[PDB]
């Protein structure tokens, strides 16, 4: 059972943990809290920082997590090369995950952009299979953008 | 009812999370996860940078939280202003305390240097007052150290 989210309102109180605000990892730190606040069925939801051409561990609420990622390689790795949002229904079954990706179920990752080049990932991983679907996808995209746009 | 931490196995765990890494941020959001997981009877955990002469938030597990916080005002400013751990066990009464201290009951807060200058802080915030006794302090402030090493 997946409780739904209110995505209408929870942009709108994004919008707030952003405005006004120029500090990046500030910025992300509550926003990986904001998010985990408000989605059900998540075990991990946070940031990786794409520094010297591999992704680097950023704010995050969950467990411990790797520091490095290469670009290419596991979930996140991947969206960053496919330079496009990722949605896993079975990380197990998706082809490039590694060890770092064990404890992710299912996942989706949202590639974060700056003046065309992509700056990181909001990663946001679940204890279950299938648990983010097209509307997730589109909301969370949604919410990206404005956090792009407070960092542009 | 507080349950108590293996401080003597979670130094050693931290040293990991630690050791090998050199991206600031990477160790202070692997090491708010740590905390977070270990510590029973706690709200927030994370920490704060200096920046630009004040304090900016950085790395943390729990609900949003202030982004600014000035030297010298509430229990994090004065931990700065004071240069060293503040260990509060009424934050409602403790002289300073500010809007953004509202839902920390007890705290403590650990002054985190570099070359003789404070360049954060390690804060840790609880549900219940008296949380922290003289004993977490000793044994957070030795975890402080280990970070402190890394990051020299």
């Amino acid at each position: 059972t997946i409780n739904p989210t209110n995505y209408t309102l929870l942009k709108k109180q994004a919008a707030s943990l952003i405005e006004d605000e120029h500090h990046m990892i500030a910025i992300l730190s509550n926003m990986s809290a904001l998010l985990n606040d408000n989605l059900d069925q998540i075990n991990w939801v946070g940031f990786y920082l794409l520094e010297q051409n591999e992704l680097i561990l950023g704010p995050f609420q969950g467990h411990p997590a790797c520091v490095h990622i290469p670009i290419g390689k596991g979930v996140c790795g991947t969206a960053v090369s496919e330079r496009r949002t990722q949605v896993v229904a079975d990380v197990h079954q998706f082809k490039g995950h590694i060890a770092c990706d064990a404890n992710s179920k299912s996942e989706i990752v949202v590639p974060i952009f700056k003046d065309d080049k992509i700056i990181g990932v909001l990663d946001i991983d679940a204890p279950i299979t299938d648990r983010f679907d097209d509307n997730d996808k589109e909301h969370l995209e949604a919410i990206v953008k404005i956090i792009e746009k407070q960092l542009a």
